[PDB]
């Protein structure tokens, strides 16, 4: 008999249900606990990607109430410098930085803690790997107060493994990324709505938040990820092509573009077979207007669902399952 | 566990079942109770939109046996004048007018009642909001005999809330509109067939009719909405581009067009993020031929289902659920 | 609660299961009982349409082992002449002719019986209509030995109604036609695989065969309709554009075409709203090669399923349900 | 009632679940038992097709750790020569050869055994046919030690029939081929994921491996077929257009192509109606790079699922069912 664990749902499979409301979109509270000690003003994390987050983007997002994650596709010294630029800014801004879950990263982590990183991201393509769990147990034992986000997982067992290893927050997402080809290359993936709810259910009562990472295309996807139980979302494509993102603006035929590629793409990699594509994204302009539009969508959802806080959206809002016709 | 209330169906998910019939399409009775006191000759209401209903369209539809709803995107004096033009016509024509569910609308409602409005439409994007319920309770207490339609809702709880608040009829539709982007922007919506049946079930035995508002593309959709339990349907796109609708006819490249936009579009709005698009619809001609074609479709359905009246269609006709292949 | 009688399946929703076989495709017996007295060599009936069957096509199909149905879109005298041409041919060929189920058709039926019609087709768009049932009871009482096919129905109740009224065979199909718009216009229809199995189950033990009429696109659809329980299939589009079909061959831009339209199209009609489209079909050539190809497909199915006769295919062959991905 | 045996799933209907892993993709063991006596280094078999496998391709694939199957669309002497070329190469390479399951093939089989064939492929379009079963029982009685692969089947009953007839391995696949039209022509087919799991369940405890033949488009499909229980996969389109495949390279408009057609196509056939198409595939280059890419995908899956061997992937890895939206 075919070993089918369950049916799994993606963003497009569901819709949120309107409910009794005393919530006006302008009155909605978007603050969220990224960890027990770290509270963000908006539930937005920028992707730890070489075409998405460096100090400039991390500064703009922190100013909006979110948090950026400096990618690991650079030298230890460059990364420590990027973190220092964000920490020494003005309005006491928070920053995160990504590290590989393999051997020979103890030095990179040391430099990042010295530079004043608020949250270390152990950036793995498979968080349920034993090597990853051991490295986070080792980072936790060395730095007992350091806020650590571990990922990625897409199951209840994977979420429990990261929480037991010492993670302050667990990142969910195996295969949902806009630039991901893991589903086609390996045949592995878990539809994000189910992946998030499974991870959140596993971590209930622990106070360990879940980050929904990947596949957010519209502000409606943010709302769905949060009502599935995520405390925050991580976005790549949504912030790619913004003025603040790294890389130069290109001109194809009148229209402005920026590069956007998976960290598992042939380009980002230069041994594993690629699990990401290399693409051009239309220039989005200033990050501030993107955040205002996306958070506005979330605000209107909160009004329609009668959830005045991120915690209410996470625990009260209901879904309906829809067909391909829906 | 993911909080999935139920699976929800849209027009395309179902088909009506042919049954024993003594009904000829030409013998079918299309009359319906919009409220306990108001009976329409056809189950058609025109959308309270600035690109759909003003006095001219409200006059043509009333003549066909339906009812128009003058939009709120104008001055109190202009709206009172539009209603007066319809009431003082010839064959004792009925009219409705839309009002916002916010504060500072008591004056607009006063002018509309004075002008002779037959039915006041409390036009909300979220009828289950406390503010809306309170304003309709206040309008009901001030005007105890005034026919009031309240909306929009898409749940059993929402329908009961509007009926208890004093509504003479309840309007259903959260996200089904042809020009709606609420599903993408907020992630909120309820597939219309389920939304209608849920609202009708909640109001059974109260004599409060349900209006199916939004997503009607074909005459088959009208039949489906009515068999789901709606007493009448409200149409926007179906009447957009008619000669009687407001705005001027445009010429793009040989072909004639009219503007059609959501009331939550950037244009109609000029603070909330837009929940509607701005578009061009092909010129449809005289409203009379559109009504004849659409009601003819409904008539043939009544013949195929053996339902001689709107009430029989609402309570006897059965559906089959179909797949994406169907 | 939404009145959903059941889920209903179409051809594309299912696949036939390969089984143990001693059947070679060349050894397969395609003969079938159209009625208790009439046996066809192939399970093919041509559609009673003005762009499909007249004496020439009825002659070619009868020669292949099937039966044609002369359409009613002509004078009583022309129709009687068409039937005479087929009956007085060479190898003792069988013919059918279509009549409307309304009043003022007694005369048309009289002329057709005189001309030597083997099977009268009471051609209704809604066979479950009381008027239709009464007219077939009247034809049965007048002509007790005349083979009568009544249709169309798409339910168990509809099949029983036609069988009780006196039908020698029942025709199934409400909305499946390639040129049908009833599903969009009226919202009524039943996916054909379910419609056929329901009608066959209702008629079990009566010896009244079921004809699957409409939506056959490929030879695989013929096999599916028969395994659903149909004794034969009726085809319109599959035979449209053949040399033998009525009308002239048109030249658009190098390529040859023939007209194909629904009997409920604006053209065929020239009062009801249209339920059919008017189109051009590519010229198919001689009917003989079409039949050889389509019956060859059926033969290979019989080999794969191990069903040596039409009766075995109807009662032994199994299906699997597939998804949109399948 | 419609005779629906069950719902059946294809590759696109499912995804593999990530699990706890101590497996690095580079450490994964790809070896598999094609039969009790034959062990391959990679789970890849090339299709016995005239546009896919001849001695050159069979040599390249064997060198990669797989096995080729020389097609039967040639003379007995040519086929015996092709097998001799592979057997007499260098690093003791294994080869297979295809034979028809009809009468007058005893001579072809005799020549192939003499030439040193390691595995005889009884290549039938319907393995559950009595003729096929009898011919393999006869080959088994004549050659008691000869490794025989019999196919194709897509049911538990079909797998048991081939195993009881003497097959050393059973090949699964009715209708999944990229170039197959059997589903459209005959209406017969079984979605491959279900077909494989059903055949594997039927053969549990017998030590008779199952080959998943047809529809493999991506390396993710290989992983899915193996986790469904297949010990190996057979590929046609994946190896078509490689330098090693038969036929000449064509130039259409700057781009290089090779022919790829079904063995049931009009061309390969030159009596049955065609069940295959004739097409052009883009030139893929050297087989070595294709294998490296595809096996790399499989390796990454093994890392993500924590399955270090083909046997672990076959018996431990779990799936989730996904929607059309997934
Ligand atoms: C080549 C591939 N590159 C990346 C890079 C960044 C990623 N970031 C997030 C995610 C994925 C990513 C894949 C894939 C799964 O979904 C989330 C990768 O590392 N493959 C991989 C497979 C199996 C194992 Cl044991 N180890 C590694
Ligand atoms: C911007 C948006 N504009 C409109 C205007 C007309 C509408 N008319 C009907 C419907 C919708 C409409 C949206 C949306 C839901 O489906 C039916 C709107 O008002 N958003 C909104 C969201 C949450 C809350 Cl608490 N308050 C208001
Ligand atoms: C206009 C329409 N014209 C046709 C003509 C031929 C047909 N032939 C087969 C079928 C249909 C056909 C419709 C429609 C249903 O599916 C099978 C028709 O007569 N409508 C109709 C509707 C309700 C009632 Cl009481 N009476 C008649
Ligand atoms: C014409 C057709 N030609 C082929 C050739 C190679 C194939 N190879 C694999 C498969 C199929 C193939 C069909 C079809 C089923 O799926 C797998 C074929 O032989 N039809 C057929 C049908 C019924 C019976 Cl009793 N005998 C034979
Ligand atoms: O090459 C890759 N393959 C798979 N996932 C990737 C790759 N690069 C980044 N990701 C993931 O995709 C996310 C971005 O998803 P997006 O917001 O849908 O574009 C990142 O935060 C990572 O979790
Ligand atoms: O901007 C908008 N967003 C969402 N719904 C809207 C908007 N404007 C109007 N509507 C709804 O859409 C209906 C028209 O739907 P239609 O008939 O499908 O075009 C109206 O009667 C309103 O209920
Ligand atoms: O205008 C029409 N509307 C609906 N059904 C029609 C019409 N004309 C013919 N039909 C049906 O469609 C069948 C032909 O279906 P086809 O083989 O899919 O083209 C006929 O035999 C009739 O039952
Ligand atoms: O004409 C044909 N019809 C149906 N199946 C075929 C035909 N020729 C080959 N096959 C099957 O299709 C497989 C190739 O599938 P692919 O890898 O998806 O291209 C072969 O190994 C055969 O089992």
């Amino acid at each position: 008999s075919l070993r089918i664990a369950k049916e799994a749902l993606t963003f497009d499979d569901v819709l949120l249900v309107p409910a009794h409301s005393t919530v006006l979109p302008n009155t909605a509270d978007l603050s969220t606990q990224l960890t027990k000690t770290i509270r963000l003003n908006i539930p937005m994390l920028s992707a730890a990607m070489d075409t998405v987050t460096e100090a400039r983007l991390a500064i703009a997002l922190a100013q909006e109430g979110g948090i950026g994650f400096i990618h690991k596709n650079m030298s230890i010294e460059r990364q420590a410098e990027e973190v220092r630029r964000v920490k020494k800014h003005s309005g006491g801004l928070r920053v995160g930085a990504a590290v590989g879950a393999g051997a020979g990263n103890e030095e990179r982590v040391d430099a990042l803690v010295a530079a004043g990183v608020d949250v270390l991201l152990i950036d793995s393509s498979h968080g349920h790997s034993e090597g990853v769990l051991q490295r986070i147990r080792e980072t936790r034992a060395k730095y007992p107060d350091l806020q650590i986000i571990g990922g990625n997982v897409a199951t209840a067992a994977g979420a429990r493994a990261l929480a037991e290893a010492g993670c302050s927050a667990v990142k969910v997402g195996i295969g949902p990324g806009s630039i991901c080809t893991t589903r086609i290359v390996t045949g592995v993936g878990v539809p994000q709505i189910t992946a998030v709810a499974d991870a959140v259910e596993a971590l209930e009562g622990t106070g360990i938040p879940v980050i929904a990472d990947g596949g957010i295309r519209f502000s409606g996807d943010i709302a769905k990820a949060i009502a599935a139980g995520a405390s925050a979302v991580m976005v790549g494509s949504m912030l790619a092509g913004t003025e603040e993102s790294p890389g130069e603006i290109e001109l194809y035929q009148g229209r402005s573009y920026k590069s956007y590629r998976g960290m598992g793409s042939l380009g980002a990699m230069s041994k594993l077979v690629p699990e990401g594509i290399e693409g051009r994204v239309a220039y989005k302009g200033r990050l501030k207007e993107i955040i205002h539009q996306q958070m506005g969508g979330l605000r209107s959802c909160m009004g329609l669902t009668g959830c005045g806080t991120i915690d209410e959206l996470r625990t009260k809002a209901e879904f309906v399952r829809i067909s391909g016709a829906g």
